């Protein structure tokens, strides 16, 4: 039909609230979730207002053709959601109470810069559109937002879903608009990384420096060269899951850190076997026998100072 | 039409029953499964009810869009289901009988512990929301459920598929629901795993311990480094199947204690060596002998205890 | 409307016939292809029958909402068929001509136990539910049954398309069923596969088997090792395109074969240089000698036995 | 409505046209391509004739639902095609125009003999079919056929788009058919495979042969059997982009007879070292200067041989 | 209903205008983008006229299906955008204000001469088609031209958003058509490419060159041959990302560059050894100390030259 018209131009309210039943495929490459959720609404029609006494009942039912509804939009969605009326209900004073079930796929931007413990926080915005003869604006319904028990995350643990009461009004295309912010903050579950990724590569990394403690050229450089080999591809397995970000990240400086690692292995065999051959062997036994500490303790101090420039 | 009016405030009953006939993508990293089903209603309505000998037919056959149909839904789906209405029939006392054939994506989790030799079980929610004059109650009726003899599940055994008679009733969203359960067992087939996976990966272990009948320290070097990047290639083949899991799995802590054995065999070539450069031949070949025998004694001893520990 | 009355409760027959158009993408893991034909239907409602010299028309015209059409379904489908209607047309003495043009996608499970030359037979299935006042059959017209000149399926030759005319006839849900079976024949291209995978593997086998005739004990670790790295990634290229089954079969055979092959050859080496290490050169020469013969001709027992085992 | 009446039994003629917009999506393992297009149609309806100088206009528009429209097919597309009609418009005489726009997917074979340096022909068919009072048969217009200018196909050069004038007539279900074909020819870009894939690949076989000016057994093993690994990951990497064929085809013959190079290779190489060690190093010295020369040669002749063979 | 009636003859004009919201999924190989934004639409239709005074009321509200709206195209999309109607209002002199919200998959070629360094304009063409009783052309409405602060592609950075005002009017199947161009400019961020693939591949490289300080035949080989093997290994990881072009290209020029290095590096090794053994060490000590300095100053002037070639 037609908005409601103001008794003295007043603005509409609209109470809103998400209640979240499904959470699934959260795509990091595409910054992208699925989600499966509750929405309800509710205003005042004067013009819907009964008398119970008289036609004997105190609840009335309508179809959503029958009445004025407002159009509430998802701002931040690839495409319209698919939903379906549960149901409409009015109480005799006039306000009419609305639900439906939806589905919908979110877009929303992610912080990689501590990859493997990191946090997110997910939005979901939603807006309406004023009309040419009233004023609509949004509010928040607490008693109507919450998640079921049963929603999981494959790979994340869910803290909390909240949302902001205060609403965003602004100017859009000659026309007043009301904007409000869901956020659902998560936390990467980062067990499996430990033995799946991190602990194999220093196992690599110290079979590689058994090569200070051999004086011969030829399976030295076996050594060196197989372990770097290994350590490509470990490297190649790990880059697919990350994207590319145009920050510098937790795990590509420790990867960048082991290349130049097994570089200065190489020159210190390479100067080694030269010194050798040169009859100088004082020197040879000297510079590995310093290398043989140096090397760790070097490596333990550039993780320390590395973890305390991300995380602290 | 207007949901049956109780005579004297009594819940509605209707009987479900679900016949399976296709299933079919399973998936272990988005947890999904495809189905393919009936779906079987009962319920009375006396405003229905017709005289058998004076209409001269025993049964009546109404549209969908005649009679009042309860709204039943699916809770653990992706979007809703796509079905079409086989046939309505009613009863001269006023019992109708519904039909329909639907299809659907399902979400459950999994639990992978004993990854290779694990058993499942799916889940399927039926929910219905009682209305503003009528409380609708859900039940079981066992001639009702069952499967085809067709139903095949690429790699795994179907047991059983069965129904929960009891239902959940709660209040959501200041309205009352009844909740349903369907169970469907399940087990993978874990006979290819075995020549596949597990016996090279012994063949290449096997292959990798002949370095303690050998005293030249090249081959020692590439025999074991070639090994393991042979090793690395087949946990690189196997992680594409695992998703990634917040508990310790039977394959990963197999696979952990692969690369440990490797480290430690590096390490006993490498003081093996240094011990004879130091002329000091007795005491490397006594730690030779030593450890041939040590390896596989350990090795099976840890693959014991891990065994028990798991499935015991 | 509703469907045609019996004159003395006799079944209705309807005769049925498919016309392939196209076929494509057939897929292995999946057991799954996908086919475009056409769909005839015959029957006879006595309710439409005309006077041809009076009308001064042989053949009537209807709309598909006009009249009543069986409901026909397919079985192993993953979801309903898209078709539209072609044409409608009824004869004088009462006969009705269906016509349509559908599309599907079909589930048909496979055998692998002669993966590289095998033969598949591929089904569908058509149903129909009788009615509370009339009991249908199917039937098959050979006059309609057949495909096109043009139906190509890649990788695949196409042999045969019939139908079991005898359809099968059982209670569902407290209804009677009748179901049809249309079977077509095929058979796999498998010249690609000989200089393709099976030449290049038997090149690397005989390239590693030139230990025997070779002293050094270092070049035929380096041999054998780097042998078994590249059978490994062939291996890794092939198991890709077969899926994971219950049985064992022709290729993964062959494959842990040839593992077990290079493990022998591990352990003739390691011996080898073992005895002439201890000072005894005549026992290892005559084992190099005894292996050198040995070898092809055990393989190729082994692989005589296996193909009778198999195919015979 | 329905089909224009016959005068003197003259079969109906219709007039049609394609006009390209866009081309997308080659796919050589399925052999699909995209297409987005005009279509336009022209036929006589004397029913439809008006006088121009009493309406007072020269141009009739009309509904799709007002008018008898002929039903025109696609013969090779996996879904019907998704259209909207743009305009339809009747001349004084009685002529009508019609014309829409429309997205396809359509299927045709692909010929690989020539894989890098191939052309390939691509196919559309029209069907139309009659009706139980009238014949229709099908025309091309000429002056609706063309392309676009902005028409692009990634890694093709379109060359030409044309119609074959005269329609095959046959009799298909026991009705008459009309069929026309659209023929769109194309032709690979080939210059980013030469330096891509050709010449890397011609340096690693220079790189393989460069044992024939060695006389250590140990590194001749290393530089041929790594220089096979590098082979084979190449092989690996572009075997996934052509399907299966049951033909020969000249990048397999090209890759098999570099297997057998290689084979043959360390055939040469395992010679040498015997009879070195078995005291007559003139043998080895003769029989090493004489593949320095021959491996090239017979590499060249092989080469020239087979592209004669393919090509010529 | 129907177009609106000229006056004198004269064009339609259509004041249009775009307002980006979304912007995601920029596929390199298949040249697509997908866009989710506002359509906004003005023209004059004299018979909607009002009085304001009179009615009382100075704005009016139209269904779709009650007036005659343009039919506005988009030309290098895949299918039909899926839009949804948001306001319609009228102005009491005859304007008419449309709005709609929609979402479209976009096809626009790329240039990859520059592929890390390289900035990318992107199209999007609006059409309309003129009707047999008037003339539409399309104009430019600047106060309805932007895109909202929110919109982010992945790994892209956004700069200008304009629209060419000048429309380009021709003949299209004997209807005149007038078309616009929509321009949105963007550049790659490249800071990842640098410690991803930039800096690793020299430190292999350099790791390759300290074969020049060494005299030992096999650990020469070793080296060499490994480190090509790990360079053809990175060269397929990043082949994955960039298509094939008929044009020559920064990173393949580099990456030929790379092989022909390591050629010629191994003739170098193969040069020494072969006059080492010939009893001429000199000319070896000299060719090896000139190779030193040689290897790095060529590679640097080489990629100085590219590099001023391809920016330049
Ligand atoms: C030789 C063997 C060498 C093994 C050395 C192991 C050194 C590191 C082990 C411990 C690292 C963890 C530090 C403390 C972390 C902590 O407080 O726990 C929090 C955190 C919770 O993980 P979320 O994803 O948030 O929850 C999912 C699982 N609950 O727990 C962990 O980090 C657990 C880490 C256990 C890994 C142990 C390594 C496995 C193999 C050990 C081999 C020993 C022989
Ligand atoms: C040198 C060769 C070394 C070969 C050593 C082989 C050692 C292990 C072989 C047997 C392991 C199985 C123990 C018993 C298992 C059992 O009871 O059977 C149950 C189970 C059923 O599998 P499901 O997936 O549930 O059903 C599908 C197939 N029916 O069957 C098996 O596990 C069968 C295992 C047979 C594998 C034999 C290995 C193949 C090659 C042997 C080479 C011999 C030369
Ligand atoms: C810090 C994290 C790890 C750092 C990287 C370590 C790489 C691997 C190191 C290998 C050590 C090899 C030492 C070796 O070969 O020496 C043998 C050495 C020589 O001793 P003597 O002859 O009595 O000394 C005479 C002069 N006083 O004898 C031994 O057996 C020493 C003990 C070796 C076993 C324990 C070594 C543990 C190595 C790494 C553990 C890290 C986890
Ligand atoms: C040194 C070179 C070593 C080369 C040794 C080759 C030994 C095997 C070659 C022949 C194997 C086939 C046996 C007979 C098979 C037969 O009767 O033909 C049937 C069958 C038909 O294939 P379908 O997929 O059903 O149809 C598609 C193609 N028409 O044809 C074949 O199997 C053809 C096999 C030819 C392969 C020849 C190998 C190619 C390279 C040879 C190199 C010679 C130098
Ligand atoms: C437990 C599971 C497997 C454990 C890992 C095994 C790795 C491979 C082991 C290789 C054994 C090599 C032994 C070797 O080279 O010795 C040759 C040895 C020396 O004997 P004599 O000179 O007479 O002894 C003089 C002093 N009494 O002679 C032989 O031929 C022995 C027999 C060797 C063949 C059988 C070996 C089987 C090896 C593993 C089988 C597991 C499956
Ligand atoms: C040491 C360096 C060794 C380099 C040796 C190079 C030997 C081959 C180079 C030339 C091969 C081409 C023969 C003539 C081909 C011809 O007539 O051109 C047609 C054809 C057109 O390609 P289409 O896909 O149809 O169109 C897209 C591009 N216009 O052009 C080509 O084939 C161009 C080939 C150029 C490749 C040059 C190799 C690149 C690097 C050279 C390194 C030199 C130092
Ligand atoms: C069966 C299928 C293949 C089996 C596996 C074969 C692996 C490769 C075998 C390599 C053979 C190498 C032989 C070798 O080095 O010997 C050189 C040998 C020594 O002869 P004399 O010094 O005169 O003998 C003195 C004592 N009567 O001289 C030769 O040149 C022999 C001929 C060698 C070339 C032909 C060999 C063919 C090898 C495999 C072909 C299979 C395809
Ligand atoms: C031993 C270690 C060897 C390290 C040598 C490093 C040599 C190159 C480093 C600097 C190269 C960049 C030149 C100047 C570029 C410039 O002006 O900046 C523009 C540009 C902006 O990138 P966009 O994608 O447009 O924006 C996203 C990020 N803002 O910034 C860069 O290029 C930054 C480059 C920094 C890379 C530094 C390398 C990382 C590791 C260094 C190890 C040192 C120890
Ligand atoms: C045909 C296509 C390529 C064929 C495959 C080539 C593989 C690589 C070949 C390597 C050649 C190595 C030659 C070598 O080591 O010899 C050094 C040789 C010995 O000469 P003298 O001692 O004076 O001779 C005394 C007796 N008259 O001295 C040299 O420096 C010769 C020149 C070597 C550099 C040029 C070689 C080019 C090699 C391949 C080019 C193809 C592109
Ligand atoms: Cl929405
Ligand atoms: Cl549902
Ligand atoms: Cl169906
Ligand atoms: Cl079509
Ligand atoms: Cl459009």
């Amino acid at each position: 039909v037609s908005p409601p018209p103001p008794i003295a131009d007043e603005p509409l309210t609209v109470n809103t609230g998400i209640y979240l039943i499904e959470c699934y495929s959260l795509d990091d490459k595409a910054e992208t979730f699925k989600v499966n959720a509750f929405l309800s609404l509710s205003w005042k029609d004067r013009r819907l207002a009964f008398d119970p006494v008289r036609s004997g009942v105190r609840v009335k039912t309508y179809e959503p053709e029958a009445i004025w509804i407002p159009e509430i939009r998802f701002v931040n969605v690839e495409n319209a959601r698919d939903a379906d009326v549960v149901d409409i209900s009015v109480s005799p004073d006039g306000t009419v109470q609305y639900l439906e079930r939806f589905s919908a796929r979110v877009l929303s931007p992610l912080d990689f810069r501590r990859y493997p413990f990191d946090s997110q926080t997910l939005h979901i915005y939603l807006i309406v559109r004023s009309v040419d003869t009233r004023n609509i604006v949004l509010a928040v319904d607490l008693e109507k937002v919450g998640k079921n028990d049963d929603v999981f995350l494959t790979g994340w643990d869910i803290e909390s879903f909240t949302a902001v009461v205060k609403p965003a009004n602004f100017a859009l295309e000659d026309r007043l608009e009301s904007k409000l912010d869901y956020q659902l903050r998560i936390s990467r579950q980062y067990f499996s990384y430990i033995p799946n990724i991190i602990l194999p590569m220093l196992f690599i990394l110290f079979i590689s420096w058994t090569a200070f403690w051999s004086t011969s050229y030829e399976a030295n450089v076996t050594l060196v060269v197989s372990t770097l080999i290994a350590h490509i591809a470990f490297n190649i397995l790990v880059e697919t899951n990350l994207p590319k970000t145009p920050y510098m990240t937790y795990t590509g400086a420790i990867i960048f850190m082991i290349y130049l690692f097994y570089f200065v292995a190489v020159i210190e065999v390479t100067v080694q076997h030269y010194l050798k051959v040169e009859s100088q062997p004082a020197r040879a036994a000297s510079i590995t026998r310093a290398s043989r500490i140096a090397f760790p303790v070097v490596f333990l101090l550039a993780n320390i100072i590395l973890a305390f420039l991300f995380f602290g």
